[PDB]
């Protein structure tokens, strides 16, 4: 396969391939040596339709120290939609770099520049998904319990693009993963079933959080209004009440619990201060493992 | 001279050495090559007043294979003319940097860019011409007929900055140059008789594009209302109701007529999807070509 | 210490120190040198709160022209202190990069980011202080006069951020710093009696410019406010009426006085063109001192 725009389109021994080679890079780069440039000479376009933090930095950091230059095509810059469609931004990207990486409101936006694209495209979040977040997180758990396979990854908040792809995670690695959300805000429904179709993990949806949350070796929080959705914050603040991850939900957990957030986090909304700075909180590790899985995804997907 | 600010700037034979040098540049990185690092140690800063993709990423992607560092300087970012006079950008630029592009409103920013600049100055599109895109849609001309010379380049639309850097052209290469334009929307008077005044090429304004576009090798097309003009988008879309470049027009133009259009494109305005999407359509080779054109000419400018 | 807030956070020593690399590694710049790279495989996040010419370019250059890559995050990129807490930021890039520079409205902002990051922060301007511009102006000064040592440095305008890092290079190097302002634009009392404090200079704050210039070796000038209130910035234009650095202020200060001002200039405001033009304005030579002082600061956090 030519993209990465979700981690199920790969079978489970490719996912395991990415993240053994995810840590082995990483090592190299822990270890000080600048000498490994296999991006020498290529070039990625970043399309951006929002701001961004975490996903910028890490593919823009990465794919300098693996030899490469990536530029970042912010939202005014070429104005994709409006100045111009997608299929013609794919076909000229493609004649000048070696790589694409996207980030963007509708799937069918990535969907579209993938299919119009000769080279390579790297999802860098949509409305639907986060493949490269997941695989990080994945990464982390690797480091921090030892595996994936067979733990506990309890989701607090809404169904939305995070837990489509720890959904697409579940298809391809044998776990038990929960999403504890309000009545009315669950995943999408053919997400949840494809999951269930590829019958590795087993994958429940709840609305009580308290009981979800006992026995985890993961408790993950979100934004309960996500990019693209800031004007409903306020109706969804009543409708998530109970569902905040506080010091006491993480006391329920249980002592091998761990904390996740993708980030950015929003303090008071949907985790406390106290969780974010506890010492169960990896929050920061995982955010450097953005820029180690996605190194590990360019990689891939440039043939090495 | 020490800018590239418009085509017929240069003589005839220092433009066919840029032209040249365009192709063995294009085919040494199309072979895989990318040890030829002239540019290495110098960096270029690139100003934009407008909106990007093309002439962003071949200056930028291309300033890199090359081996040196474009930096871009957005429309927000510094505000040449407006937060701090031209004069004082140019002579602070010059200190840091070996070559300055700029893409601007009113031609006079970019000739007092260049007067007050120590380095090279690249004209990357104003409101008056645009000679990066000509020069590489010369190249593709060259690919594709086999030369510019004799050749019969149809314009139908708005005459605009693009017509301004044909009419450079053809003040250098003996070509026969039409611009189809409709009444009150012709190329500037002082242009067109610059053009003449050269004695190399047939060049003639026409408001009735059935007939000019007869026998072409090229008929080439652009948006109706260009950047800085979009409030007489609609004004203009009824104005120039007959220009719309469509299949029944290609057909009268004839067997040997390729279609070209600087891009972005807008379907259903001044050219069809069938039109950019037909055998004849080379606009995505166009498009690549900005960046060997743009290498060569760079190339030129700092002495190599 | 870890990072570059305040020139007298450094001892005497130390600042003269940085001040001689920069002369040496521009000296090696200036040869035509490329084959000098210590920040090989070293990233720089550069946060950027509003628009930036010099300190954007001089950073983004000179860490390139070291081995190393700049991002630029510009205001919308990140929203540091607004979109995510300043803590949340500094320890996510601290794990990406290897140093990052700030440019900021409160200084409290930029102590957040230098306590929570575990690499080097530089401070890019805050509304504090600008101590890059100032450890530019130093070396200019060095180059142009000989020393600062004991010069006569007058500043004529708002006592302001940049009066701030006067008064830090007051408290390291001994000279003579006067502050002419308007009366009520006085700069903090603390800073003016921190650098007392130190014991070494001569500083004067007064609100007579035709007397404060005589005997000048420096007439300094910057960017004049605008304001947010129309009463209150009427107020502001009458409180500056007589600060203007015009041809007779510099004819008073007699012929050993060089004209400097931080840019952006606003010619009929705080300064005249004849004044920016003459042949006593350094303007562009200390603009350029932006990068080759940034770069032996660069190099020293970073152990160089
Ligand atoms: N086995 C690879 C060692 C690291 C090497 N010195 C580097 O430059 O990455
Ligand atoms: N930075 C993480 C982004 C994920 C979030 N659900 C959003 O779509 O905003
Ligand atoms: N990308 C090409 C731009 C040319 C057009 N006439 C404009 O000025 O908008
Ligand atoms: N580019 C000048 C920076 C210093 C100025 N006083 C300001 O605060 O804007
Ligand atoms: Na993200
Ligand atoms: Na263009
Ligand atoms: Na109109
Ligand atoms: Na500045």
């Amino acid at each position: 396969l030519k993209d990465f725009l979700a981690i199920d389109d790969f079978d489970t021994a490719t996912i395991k391939t990415i993240l053994d080679k995810a840590s082995e890079v990483k090592a190299l780069l822990k270890s000080g040596e600048r000498n490994y440039l296999p991006f020498k000479g290529k070039s990625m376009s970043m399309i951006f339709a929002k701001p961004s933090m975490r996903t910028r930095v890490s593919f823009e950091t990465g794919f300098f120290l693996l030899g490469g230059h990536a530029l970042y095509l912010g939202p005014n810059d070429i104005q994709m939609g409006k100045r111009e469609e997608t299929r013609d931004v794919a076909r000229v990207l493609s004649r000048y770099n070696d790589i694409i990486m996207a980030r963007v409101f509708a799937h069918q936006d990535i969907l579209d520049l993938a299919n119009y694209s000769s080279v390579p495209v790297v999802n860098g979040l949509t409305d639907h998904n986060h493949p490269c977040q997941i695989m990080a997180d994945a990464l982390t758990m690797i480091e921090h319990i030892g595996q994936v396979e067979g733990t506990k990854v309890v989701y607090v908040g809404d169904g939305n693009n995070m837990v489509h792809s720890w959904l697409e995670l579940a298809s391809v690695i044998p776990f038990h993963f929960v999403c504890a959300c309000p009545k009315g805000y669950e995943p999408d429904k053919e997400r949840v079933s494809k999951a269930k179709q590829a019958g590795l993990s087993k994958i429940e949806i709840t609305n009580d959080p308290k009981e979800a949350v006992i026995g985890a070796d993961v408790v993950y929080s979100d934004v309960w209004a996500s990019m693209g959705q800031k004007d409903e914050a306020e109706a969804r603040r009543k409708a998530f009440q109970g569902f905040q991850v506080d010091e006491a939900l993480m006391k329920l957990a249980g002592q091998k619990a761990y904390f996740m957030h993708c980030l950015p986090a929003e303090r008071g909304v949907e985790v406390t201060n106290g969780v974010v700075e506890a010492p169960y909180s990896i929050v920061f590790p995982q955010a450097e493992n953005r820029m180690h899985a996605q190194n590990a995804i360019m990689l891939h997907l440039l043939g090495f």
